[PDB]
């Protein structure tokens, strides 16, 4: 696993990617790591934002599946043609597998100018693959075709980080690993049982936190919350930070807030705790996130007399999304073999006053199931 450490790169706010090769002879591409979807897809024709792309006609091992595919995400969409080819991860396990690949031929608001990645690795389950669940996802192929154990973990550092395939690297975290069940195998779906802001409970029925599912998604930046939960959370964050007033556009994630370089007032912003269902009845643990995680710096030389930030919590109409802002400075273990997700504090986490945490146990008397439907 040391060979896999620091195998992820990224531009701030533009996506974490791993190097892969596709085809025979190997064509090198940088591929976005996405636990929020299940299609492996690569740019396969010119695009103003791509420095390189998959050339199927140079690969003797390419097999055309004679089927088109269209994938509309929350942000962005693409379409292209299915086939299969040999794939390897130079800084992953030492194996070469034959995998499904979508050759993207048209796209809209999907590739990002300057992001350095040319494709996406959907690491979730076949139930949400397009065009349907018969298209085996990459990680499934890898496990079936090799001896790699059925689990991977991600340490995203807010850029670089590590994707450890087939295991857990103890150098990447401290303290204990706490596990929450994967509720259903489609997305990495989990259940939040409680939310607090500065230790104050939001006080809603816990099904609202999971309306109509809650997922762990490395392919989305923000923590995204159902409308009712989002409005409650903003109200409580505004209340805690009320010594300064910000425009509504800031709270809507449409406008930056800036402070003279070095003077960001971290202390006025609250910590947010998300309590995740535990492995034992009515037990939970919490992960705590600091404003350094949910106020995302926007690098722009033009504004660089200041430190400028966007509010990285937003409203969702498709359930909770624990995006990269939540994953950053946790080590997150996708323990597919045991149908659970592990969290620990990451070696790449804080202030001289507060530190992000993963801790438990917490018990609740309330017998409600927090799962939505
Ligand atoms: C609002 C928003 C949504 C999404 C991405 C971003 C922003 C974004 O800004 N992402 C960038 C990034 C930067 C820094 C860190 C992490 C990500 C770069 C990543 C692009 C890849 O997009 C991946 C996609 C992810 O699969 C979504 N999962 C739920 C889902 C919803 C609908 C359909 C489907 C499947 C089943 C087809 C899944 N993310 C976004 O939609």
């Amino acid at each position: 696993f040391v060979e896999m450490v620091d195998n992820l790169r990224g531009k701030s706010g533009q996506g974490y990617y791993v190097e892969m090769t596709v085809g025979s002879p190997p064509q090198t591409l940088n591929i976005l790591v996405d636990t929020g979807s299940s299609n492996f897809a690569v740019g396969a024709a010119p695009h103003p934002f791509l420095h390189r792309y998959y050339q199927r006609q140079l690969s003797s091992t390419y097999r055309d599946l004679r089927k088109g595919v269209y994938v509309p995400y929350t942000q962005g969409k693409w379409e292209g043609e299915l086939g299969t080819d040999l794939v390897s991860i130079p800084h992953g396990p030492n194996v070469t597998v034959r995998a499904n690949i979508a050759a993207i031929t048209e796209s809209d608001k999907f590739f990002i100018n300057g992001s350095n990645w040319e494709g996406i690795l959907g690491l979730a389950y076949a139930e949400i693959a397009r065009p349907d669940d018969s298209l085996e996802p990459f990680f499934d192929s890898l496990v079936k075709q090799t001896h790699v154990p059925n689990l991977f973990s991600l340490q995203l550092c807010g850029v670089g980080g590590s994707m450890i395939i087939g295991g857990i690297d103890h150098s990447l975290y401290t303290g204990s690993l706490w596990y929450t069940p994967i509720r259903r195998e489609w997305y990495y779906e989990v259940i939040i049982v409680r939310v607090e802001i500065n230790g104050q409970d939001l006080k809603m029925d816990c099904k609202e936190y999971n309306y109509d599912k809650s997922i762990v998604d490395s392919g989305t930046t923000n923590l995204r919350l159902p409308k009712k939960v989002f409005e409650a959370a903003v109200k409580s964050i505004k209340a805690a930070s009320s010594t300064e007033k910000f425009p509504d556009g800031f709270w809507l994630g449409e406008q930056l807030v800036c402070w003279q370089a070095g003077t960001t007032p971290w202390n006025i912003f609250p910590v947010i705790s998300l309590y995740l269902m535990g492995e034992v009845t009515n037990q939970s643990f919490r992960i705590t996130i600091l404003p350094q995680q949910y106020l995302r710096p926007v690098e722009d030389v033009a504004t660089s007399q200041d430190d400028c930030y966007k509010f990285a919590i937003s409203q969702s109409s498709t359930g909770t999304v624990m995006g990269a802002v939540i994953m950053e400075g946790f080590y997150v273990v996708f323990d597919r073999a045991r149908k659970r997700i592990g969290f620990a504090v990451s070696a790449c986490h804080h202030d001289e006053f507060r530190t992000a945490a993963v801790e438990g146990p917490f018990v609740t008397l309330d017998m409600e199931d927090c799962g939505y439907n």
